[PDB]
């Protein structure tokens, strides 16, 4: 309950330059990289070998993957700076907006900007900016500069919208058989977005572009840890509104997805995470 996640709209400018700093000191260790490797390593562990699936995404354990990947990553952060925190981008009311380009997550002094046509879309604003910020291709090499091309997609012109939040909270099953991206009346496919996709969070990842737009090589982008805040506090709302139902499934699934599985790359298994207040965090929402 003690760490506060805050919305990013929210953050004091001292907070923003605070987490900013963080982050920047996180990646000149080289703790930063460990977190873009975890998650290429995760997409390439299919379950079963063969299968769709894989240990992080279009399956059951999508939603605690993610959950143990940012409470680590927020460890790691804390122990630079005891009072910073993740915070969260709520898209959804970024979506309300008449150009949400114009979000105050984009400015200077804290993601800074879409990319620049001239430059293949390379970024250069913000503290993350190509020259400032070194990124890394799907087989860990050099790729020279973050990049990003705001809602350049047909697929996704568009961020997904408070209704479109609301609608996958009313969802009363966490999963269904057979646990993949054909999924029907789930929560966890509706929140990835699978359903006529790209909806939700894969939308965002189409809408950012660069290497969000590609799953390995997403978290090359700081954006990525604020985005999969925004996805966590979803599922925190909704375990909370449907206190009733648990993680599914609890056994039978492919091993990496059942309630008591270790995920790949680590030993924590989805029962492990299932109480967020648990891991010593909260929302500014539930306050
Ligand atoms: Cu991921
Ligand atoms: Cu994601």
């Amino acid at each position: 309950k003690y760490r506060v996640r805050k919305n990013v709209l929210h953050l004091t400018d001292t907070e923003k330059r605070d987490f900013v700093r963080t982050v920047l000191i996180l990646k000149e260790k080289g703790i930063y990289d460990r977190y873009i490797a975890w998650h290429g390593a995760a997409g390439k562990f299919h379950t079963p070998p063969g299968s769709d699936r894989n240990a992080a995404h279009m399956s059951s354990a999508f939603l605690p993957w993610h959950r143990e990947y940012l409470l680590r990553f927020e460890r790691d952060l804390q122990s630079i700076n005891p009072e910073v925190t993740l915070p969260y981008w709520e898209w959804e009311t970024d979506a309300q907006m008449q150009d949400p380009s114009q979000s105050q997550i984009w400015s200077a002094d804290f993601m800074g900007g879409n990319g620049n046509p001239i430059k293949d879309f390379i970024v250069d604003t913000g503290p993350f900016a190509a020259g400032r910020w070194t990124t890394i291709d799907e087989q860990g090499n050099p790729s020279g500069g973050l990049k990003r091309n705001f809602g350049a997609t047909k697929e996704a012109p568009t961020l997904p919208t408070r209704d479109d939040v609301l609608n996958a909270l009313k969802i009363t099953q966490y999963d269904t058989p057979p646990w993949d991206m054909t999924s029907q009346n789930s929560f966890r496919n509706q929140l990835e977005g699978f359903i006529n996709g790209p909806q939700l969070h894969n939308r965002v990842h189409r809408w950012v572009g660069g290497q969000m737009g590609v799953f390995p090589t997403a978290p090359n982008d700081p954006v990525f840890f604020l985005h999969h805040a925004n996805v966590d506090r979803i599922w925190a709302v909704w375990q909370i509104i449907h206190r009733n139902q648990n993680y599914q499934p609890m056994k039978n699934g492919p091993f990496g997805q059942n309630f008591r599985d270790p995920m790949y790359p680590w030993n924590t298994t989805p029962e492990d995470v299932m109480n967020h207040r648990k891991l010593g965090y909260v929302y500014d929402i539930e306050l």
